[PDB]
Formats: C-alpha cells, structure tokens, sequence
C-alpha cells in the first residue's frame, strides 16, 4: 500500500485527490491531504470577499466533505519543511512519510523588493487577507462618518495592478464604495479611486476592444488608471510612484497590492531550479530527478512542448493539472508509463461587478451580461468538477 501524500487542498491538490480516490483501491494507495485549513477556498472569488460583496463563508467549504474517507486521511497541519531524499514533510501537527509527492501549496503574493509594499498594503491571498480588507475598508467610511472634520483621504483607494486580479478587485469596489458612501452619509464625488500599474498595457491576455470595454466601465464608476507608471515604493500615507522619473506621493487610506503572485515560499527551501516559487517540470508533471514528485498549480511553470514561456498561473491549469496527475498515480501504481500534460484552453471571464465583465469564451470574445452569466457557469463550473452537482447546487453561483 503505497503511501499518496498531497501538500495543499486548494484548486489542484483537492482536485488530484478526489478523482484519485474513485480511481484506486484501498490496497493500491494510501492518500493524505494535508492542508493549513478546515477548508477549501475559491481564491478566484477573493476579489468579492476583499470588496465585502460576498459573505466571506460563502467562498469556502470544508475539504472532508468531499473524500472518501476510507482511502484519504484528511490532516489539517502547515507544512513547515519537505525532505526530497529523504521523502519527509515535516508540519507543525507531526512528520509525514511519503512514496508518491504532490505539491499543490499555491501562491502567495509578490512585490517586486518595492520596498514597504508588504508591511504597509493589504494583500489578495486568501480568506483571511479578504476578511480584513473588506472591514478594513468599511471601517474607513464609519470613522470618516464618526469624525467631526473628514479627511477625504480616508476614502481614498489605492489599487497596484490591472491585470486579472486588479480589475476584478476594481469590479467589485464599484459596486461596494456605492452602498457604503450611501450608508455612510458620503457623497461618492469625495471618494478617489486609483489604479496604478507599471507594465504599458492593462489585462494583457485581452484584445484591445475587451480592455477598452473594461476601461469605460470602470471610468465611468470613479476608477482613474495611471499605467506605464512604477511603484517605487508603499508607506503608511500610501504608494510612491515616478512619473517621466520623478518620484511623487499618491495618498489613501486603503493601499491593496493585486500586481503580483508566487508559488509557495516553500518551493525554493525544498526543490532545486525555482523561479519566485515555480518550478519547471517535465511535461508528465513531474520534476527533473524525481518520477516520484509532482508538483502542479502555482507551484508549477508547464512550458506546452512546442512553446518556451511556461503557462500563465491560473486555477484553469491547476485543475486540468490535478486530473492529470491523478491518471497518471493509477498508471505508476499499476506499473505503466505516464502520459503528457496537453492543456485545453476553455477560456476565461474577468468579472466587472455582478453584472458585468470581459472574457474570451469558445474563442470568441465577452462582454457584458453574457460574460457575467458565463463568469458563473464557470465558477459553478469549479465546484461541480471538484465535489459533484450537490455541492455545485450548495455553493455554485446559481
Ligand atoms: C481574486 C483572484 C481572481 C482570480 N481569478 C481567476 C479566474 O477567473 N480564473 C482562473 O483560472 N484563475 C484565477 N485566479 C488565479 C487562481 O486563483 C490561482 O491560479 C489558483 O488559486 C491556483 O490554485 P492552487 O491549487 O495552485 O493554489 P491555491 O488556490 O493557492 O491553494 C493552496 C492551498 O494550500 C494551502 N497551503 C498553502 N501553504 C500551505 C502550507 N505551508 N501548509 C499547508 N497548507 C498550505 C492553502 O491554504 C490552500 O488551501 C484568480 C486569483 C485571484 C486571487
């Protein structure tokens, strides 16, 4: 009975499992899934549980819920350290042994040694993180209501990035700063909203036409975009930018950090070869020395055979990973040959508030209420392939 270790239940590591365990037999392998949490989050959601759109319980579900409990061993624990060599990982709940490795740790966000960009904005990384942007925020127009003369800083919104997970934020705010200045007492002419992003273009992986449908969206509810323009640093009074090189001060009370991710900080402690997190693997998903050790989401740089720049990190690649590795634990187990990881791009969908967004959908572009309805057929979409219809039904977008 060969001993399956997973590292992480998120988007990848929970998917590998649960289509692993209707795949072995009790005698084939042994599973354990060790995860931080009680739970699984949709980190694709925490741009609404940042915003405060969405009841933070509302993006997570408990991992046993969804394993066969008599062929995986569920261990909530922090991975601390994992021996390669040796074939050890270490938590803070105990020492696990292993046959066969699957890391699936995620990311974690990454700022580009601008200095303060950690200490003094809020992240998008987990549940967590989300939880106390949303009060963060909220808790900024209740002041500015209690005080007796209102800085108008105090509602000023710093956002860094507008790719995927900067617009997406961006999205959700236009919905919230709404009902919060109307709640609050605030007219919405005092509340500034600033999009910072160093790189030339914004949503990169989009035409031309998409970004531009985005751009109009967000402008016309209070967001102004200042791109092609370095961050150079974040303090407490906000971010430090250069434009045509000179440095100037951007001030706000809410500075939140969307323009960057890495895989664990883990990856480079334990594997040889890592690039902020990622590492290169063979196109069975394994890694260079190692038949017995995958490593799939975040985590991994799959560069497709013809290409020579790895896939984008994305919860579409992580899952697709998952069900490879998966067959090809069967195939080890059974003592066949592996097979090759061919990614199928099925498209994606950038939400632009609850009845909005842009996206690419059977290679033909969305937007509008089309991209909204597809953006949950996609989401539902995620919870089905992972725990069934009655989980979709529970948690799902419809
Ligand atoms: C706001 C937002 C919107 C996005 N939108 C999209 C989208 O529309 N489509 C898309 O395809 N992608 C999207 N993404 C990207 C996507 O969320 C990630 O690529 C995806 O989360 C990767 O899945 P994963 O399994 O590798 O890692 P994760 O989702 O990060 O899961 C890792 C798991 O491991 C756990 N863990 C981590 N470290 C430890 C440790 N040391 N010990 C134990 N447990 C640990 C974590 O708690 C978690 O449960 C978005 C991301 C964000 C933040």
């Amino acid at each position: 009975r060969k001993k399956v270790l997973v590292l992480g239940a998120g988007y990848a590591g929970l998917q590998t499992v649960t289509k692993l365990q209707k795949a072995i037999s009790t005698e084939e392998a042994e599973i354990t899934l060790i995860n931080k949490n009680e739970y699984h989050y949709e980190a694709t959601w925490l741009h609404e549980a940042s915003a405060g759109t969405l009841n933070y319980e509302d993006v997570l579900y408990p991992v046993e819920s969804v394993l066969k409990k008599d062929k995986v061993n569920f261990v909530q624990a922090e991975v601390t350290k994992i021996d390669r060599d040796a074939k050890k990982v270490e938590t803070n709940q105990g020492i696990y042994d292993f046959d066969i490795l699957v890391v699936a740790l995620g990311f974690v966000s990454e700022t580009f040694g601008i200095e303060g960009m950690k200490d003094h904005a809020f992240q998008i990384e987990n549940v967590i993180t989300a939880r106390e942007l949303s009060r963060h925020i909220e808790d900024k127009f209740a002041n500015y209501a209690a005080s007796k003369e209102k800085d108008d800083n105090d509602l000023s919104i710093l956002v860094g990035g507008a790719g995927f997970t900067g617009v997406s934020f961006l999205g959700e705010l236009t919905d919230r700063i709404p009902e919060l200045c109307s709640k609050y007492g605030v007219d919405q002419n005092k509340v500034k909203i600033t999009c910072v992003e160093a790189a030339p273009k914004m949503l990169p992986m989009f035409s031309e036409e998409l970004v531009n449908h985005a751009v109009s969206y967000l402008e016309d509810r209070g967001v102004e975009f200042k791109i092609a323009t370095p961050i150079v640093a974040c303090n407490e009074k906000g971010f430090v930018v250069e434009v045509d090189g000179e440095k100037q001060q951007l001030n706000a009370g809410t500075s939140v950090w969307a323009a960057g991710v890495r895989g664990s900080k883990l990856m480079e402690e334990s594997f040889e070869g890592v690039k902020r997190g990622r590492i290169v693997t063979k196109q069975d998903l394994t890694i260079n020395g190692y038949d017995n050790i995958f490593v799939i989401g975040d985590c991994s740089a799959f560069i497709p055979a013809g290409e020579e720049r790895p896939l984008p990190t994305t919860a579409q690649i992580a899952m697709q990973q998952g069900e490879s590795v998966a067959k090809n634990i069967k195939r080890i187990l059974n003592g066949e040959s592996t097979e090759e990881f061919e990614y199928v791009d099925r498209g994606t969908v950038c939400s632009l508030g609850s009845h909005d967004g842009v996206g690419m959908v059977f290679g033909k572009p969305i937007a509008g209420k089309k991209a909204a309805f597809m953006k949950k057929v996609i989401d539902t979409r995620a919870v089905f392939k992972i725990g069934g219809i009655g989980l979709a039904f529970k948690k799902g977008k419809f």
